[PDB]
């Protein structure tokens, strides 16, 4: 696994409304992942329906899209070794009832329809979601001063 | 699972003595559950014996009742969807040696006889414990300003 | 100054609504003060008008009483040396615009009409407010295990 | 002082490198101010020279511009009553040696050339800095669920 | 079973460099374990090869020893019931990829070659490492003021 | 002015007993100062009377020395620009009654005889106390990975 793997993490409107932007960012920051893109956005319905295109037949699809439209979203790209899988572990189970304390949803969420955050489920879906939400010039290239202390190689 | 389920959470005398009232309250508060009743109490011996009536024949019963009388207790009623089961998850395993870091006992406790907190183990036992520790007038009815961001309509 | 001085600290309805019960309690807990009484209450208008009786001629009186009635209040009695004066310093300036970061209002509040918390301004007013909000049996007598490490005598 | 006043807050490259994005955001988030715009950026040299145009003749100007180009910047717009003046108070004194513990620089910074953050010093300079760093479409209009608990009607 | 059990916990050079001494000590402090010895040391290569003598044939041995020499180490001895096994649970899995959020490595580490901390894996090895890193005079004898609230003994 | 200035910071026995080692170290760690020496010690009465030799005629001298002997002490040396003066500002006023929230004593202490911590009051006295508490080999030489982000030098 390469240390330049990237994943798309988004703070959903309930996370923004409930004042969780700082804490959620700190979870990935303290773990050692690198923030390479971030923006507060209120994306159009078409973009949100494309983001959740695989769930278009689910009965909760229209309520999911309407709720994702109901407030601002903090869209982020994080970079690090196995950041996709480990990011999902940091977020916790999709349904917060099954999430463990110490994860984001295990500390902050209750309802699956209000699970505060989103994270890419696979490397290929991460590449697709990053391109959907961000322009290439919005990803910032930099090197952390503690890179050699987080990674062995 | 309705959003008005209630559970009884109590900070035991060792949790009060060790200065854990704030942190324990924050665990439930940050998760999104609603505090509907709270009071610091030094309840009578007969109340603690009735609270632990199911363990009256356990060899540690008299020691448990005497220790629960040795200091103040912060009794609380929390309200939320599946707050009984999720409350037990937040508290962690009864024996802290089996609890996971990130839970209350996994972060703060070591001995099973000093597990710093108590939580109702079922909805029916919650209703019993709420009626034992709180008069009905002590439960406050209110609507959280972020209720519609914690729960899906 | 005696180490058994007591003050009345209350988390106002905006503090409860905004999820600040845990953090505020931790401020007094970590400082070394002793919690001797606490209860979540929704007091009647008559009690709130008597609490603020000295402000009955102020133009903001009726709005203050209505806002104090609009949600639950976490009423507390804290005990410690100079807990009245030091408690006021922990809360910060009445108007949060003049409060310093590191105080409760300096960290959590903006408007003077929504300053999250209340604290007794003098020892004699503290004795009056404690008797107004609490029955004598609601004050719990106990001794902290770290009393001799917080106080020299 | 209306509740829709806006200020420009930016986490400088040293604050990003030292992993302070989360904690700094939480300072404003917990205080009750509304995040209306945010993005991670590596802006052009001419933008940073215009940002610090009032200091073009200071001897540290070229060093300041070069250091502000040495890493990513988290640019933010925060909205709230007196957010410009209170924002400066939260940040602390420009020289961290003169800053007080509890402020951002008083908690995290030492050197004036590495004071981890920037904040607009006046309302008119805030409007200038907002127009320089953000397109108008990047400011998101929304209503905080706890607005009526942060501000008096 | 015995509350006087001791284990060797070390903050590795990557943990010191990334400013994690405070948070790591707090994990064991808040849990209820007693610190009986601590020192910041830069031990010679011969001592580190003794410490990892059982891994002398591993292909990562040379890189491990070099990395352990690259910075200061915070050597500690913690005392408490089952502190060896529980200490390992607090640290998390050796490979942070497999660790859970809420543990030290689950909150702060990514690479197995940079897992921030070390903990004794057995009681016998703990006694061996304590004698290797500490002189017998460096272990301080004291009794915590909250010992009877942490343990039922 | 020089970034290699050093000061002696000690966590007094009341700070150790009340579980404040972690939080206190974090204050200096997060500020950007470098820990160059640390050890948990129980120094003899003769060393403590040397440390407080200028107060030998004070009426509280005997009680101070006895209290400093009543538990372990976490002796530390921190290095950074103006670390002596800024270190005193982080600790807060000698009498916690006069300290401000956000400082160590303003967050954790009440009595002047139990002020949790000690800090050198001048550079010359710092050099004297460092030589009194530490051997020259116990001061570790290293360079922080974020040194160039903390200092403009
Ligand atoms: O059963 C449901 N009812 C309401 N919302 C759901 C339900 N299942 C999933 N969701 C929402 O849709 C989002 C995406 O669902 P998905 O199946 O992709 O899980 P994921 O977010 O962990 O990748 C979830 O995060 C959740 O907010
Ligand atoms: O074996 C024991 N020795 C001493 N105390 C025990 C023991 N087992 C349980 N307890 C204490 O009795 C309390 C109630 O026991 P219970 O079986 O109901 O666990 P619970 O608190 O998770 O519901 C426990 O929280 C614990 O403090
Ligand atoms: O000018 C005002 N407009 C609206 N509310 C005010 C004003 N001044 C004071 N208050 C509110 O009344 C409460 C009590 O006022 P007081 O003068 O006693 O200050 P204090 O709360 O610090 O003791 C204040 O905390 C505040 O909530
Ligand atoms: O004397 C100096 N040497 C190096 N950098 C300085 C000096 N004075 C100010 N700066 C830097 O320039 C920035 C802008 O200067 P200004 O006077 O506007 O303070 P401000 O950031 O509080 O508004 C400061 O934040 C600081 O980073
Ligand atoms: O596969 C590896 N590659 C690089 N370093 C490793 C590897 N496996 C273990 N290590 C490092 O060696 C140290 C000691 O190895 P050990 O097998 O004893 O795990 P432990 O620290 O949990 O007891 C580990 O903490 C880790 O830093
Ligand atoms: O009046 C007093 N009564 C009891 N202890 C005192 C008193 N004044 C100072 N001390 C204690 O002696 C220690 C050293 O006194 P000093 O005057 O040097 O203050 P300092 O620690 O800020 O340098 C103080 O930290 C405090 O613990
Ligand atoms: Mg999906
Ligand atoms: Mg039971
Ligand atoms: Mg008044
Ligand atoms: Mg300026
Ligand atoms: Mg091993
Ligand atoms: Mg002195």
């Amino acid at each position: 696994s390469m240390s330049n793997e990237q994943t798309f993490i988004a703070i959903k409107p309930d996370g923004v409304q409930r004042g969780l932007i700082g804490p959620i960012i700190s979870r990935f920051e303290n773990r050692g992942f690198k923030l390479v893109a971030m923006k507060l956005v209120s994306p159009p319905q078409s973009q949100l329906e494309q983001h959740y295109a695989d769930l278009s037949d689910k009965p909760f699809f229209k309520g999911l899209v309407s709720y994702m439209l109901s407030g601002p979203i903090c869209a982020m790209v994080w970079e690090g070794r196995d950041v996709v899988k480990t990011g999902r572990t940091i977020l916790g189970a999709t349904n917060p009832l099954a999430s463990a304390p110490g994860t984001i949803r295990g500390d902050f969420a209750i309802d699956v329809g209000r699970n505060v955050c989103h994270g890419s489920d696979s490397v290929e879906n991460a590449k697709k979601e990053i391109a959907l939400w961000f322009k290439p010039e919005e990803l910032i290239s930099w090197k952390s001063a503690t890179f050699d202390w987080v990674y062995e190689k």
